[PDB]
């Protein structure tokens, strides 16, 4: 589990979105595993605006933050998980690292801020749903 809180926005994995998230929907995209809902309170996370390929992610299943290299956001074929079939996921970045289903929502961060959240795992790879292209999170 985990979210990003920027401005009046809450960013979560679409497959973990709550009723309250859907009842306050701003934007969602199944192909990215993302959903954004509106918040009453201001959040304090900063979204990275960059093309970094190194950062640190939180892995809840090891109680650890791991420094990783990660790939460019791309359309990647992902094996079946407990929450999606095998499919193409868009705007996904991979690193070599541990990722359980419960690790979804863990933050990947670089020097510029939050890059994205854990979305995929297996075969010794962790996949992150990029948010750096969602420039509208910075405004309105
Ligand atoms: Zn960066």
């Amino acid at each position: 589990s985990g979210a990003i809180y920027v401005g009046n926005y809450r960013v979560v994995n679409r497959h973990l979105a709550t009723h309250n998230d859907w009842a306050n929907l701003v934007w969602e995209d199944s192909s990215r595993d993302l959903l954004v809902s509106s918040t009453t309170a201001q959040g304090c996370d900063t979204i990275a605006r960059c093309d970094c390929q190194t950062g640190v992610y939180y892995c809840s299943s090891r109680r650890k933050h791991y420094p990783v290299s990660f790939s460019k956001p791309s359309l990647i074929f992902v094996e079946a998980s407990e929450y999606y079939p095998a499919r193409y996921q868009s705007h996904l970045m991979l690193a070599v690292g541990h990722s359980e289903p419960g690790d979804c929502g863990g933050i990947l961060r670089c020097q510029h801020g939050v890059v994205g959240i854990v979305s995929t795992g297996g075969n010794g790879l962790v996949g992150f749903a990029d948010v750096r292209d969602l420039l509208w999170l910075d405004e309105e």
